[PDB]
């Protein structure tokens, strides 16, 4: 019984598009909100990331996995192929790092985890007077890639290599 | 008498090319090194930056003054004119900052305070597969300039403006 209420609290937080207050949980699950307040503390000690906000609780992500630095080279027009490559294999492109001979290591935030975000990003970059960091670096540069597991990373690296992006 | 020993200790530290040990000061000024050790503590409380090292004392800089952010635009080939401009008016070019439309604010260390350093820097930059940050930015970029006083900064800004580098 307690386990079914616990499961239902999570369930409500993954599909609800707005923060859901303790009071709403109590009415939905026919317990007092004081009971809800205990259940939320129990679930966090378990490993769920529920934060309270002025409008109610929200379930947050975290639980990160593996990240690797990958060495690649490609032209400005190959950014879309590369990004879509990583994300379609369940990676996230954290950033780009160029090793600048004068300035040393120059970093750009990317944080691209989905297709929509790849297209938002390529659009911005293809504008006027905006050039990718690899143009400082004669093409060669680094990316920080994140993925759930080491298998997914290899998976991603396989695809990057057979497309011909890896520095090997 | 104490004042003349104090003056002579400083004097020795500005011209000596190697760290000069307490023991060397004592022999040079005909006091015990224990007296030297007191004089060094007296001079620091006064505002001199003497650090002890395994080989002896060295007098260090500090005592910084004013710094400004300056907005400029120029091509890659105009880097030497600009840098020599700032340093010849007693400024130091701390860095370059480009406002990248995608990545936001991208910074490069310059720390160029003398002519020799301007030429070392322009040489590096004029090589192959090394491009200045302003190439991401369609030319416009920022510099952090340091100078002894606010007068010197204006002095420097005057020169930058009449050469046609300022964004105004
Ligand atoms: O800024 C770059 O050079 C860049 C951006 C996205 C993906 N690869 C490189
Ligand atoms: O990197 C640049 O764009 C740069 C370097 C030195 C001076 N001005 C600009
Ligand atoms: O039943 C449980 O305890 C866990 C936590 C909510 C989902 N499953
Ligand atoms: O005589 C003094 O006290 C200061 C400190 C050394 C140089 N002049
Ligand atoms: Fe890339
Ligand atoms: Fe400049």
């Amino acid at each position: 019984v307690r386990q079914e209420r616990l499961k239902s609290i999570v369930r409500i937080l993954e599909r609800s598009k707005e923060p859901v207050s303790g009071a709403q949980l109590a009415e939905e699950l026919s317990v007092s909100r004081q009971v809800i307040v205990q259940d939320i503390a129990y679930l966090r000690s378990l490993g769920y990331n529920i934060v309270a906000t002025p409008r109610g609780y929200v379930l947050a992500g975290g639980k990160s996995g593996v990240s690797r630095l990958v060495a690649v080279k490609h032209a400005p027009e190959e950014i879309k192929e590369e990004l879509l490559c990583v994300v379609r294999n369940g990676g996230r492109i954290v950033d780009v790092i160029v090793e600048h001979p004068v300035y040393g290591e120059i970093r750009g935030i990317i944080d691209v985890s989905s297709e929509e975000e790849v297209l938002k990003f390529v659009n911005l970059m293809e504008m006027a007077k905006t050039e990718p960091l690899l143009t400082l670096s004669g093409g060669v540069h680094l990316h920080t890639i994140e993925a759930p597991d080491e298998e997914t990373m290899e998976r991603i690296m396989r695809e990057l290599k057979k497309k011909g992006f890896l520095i090997e």
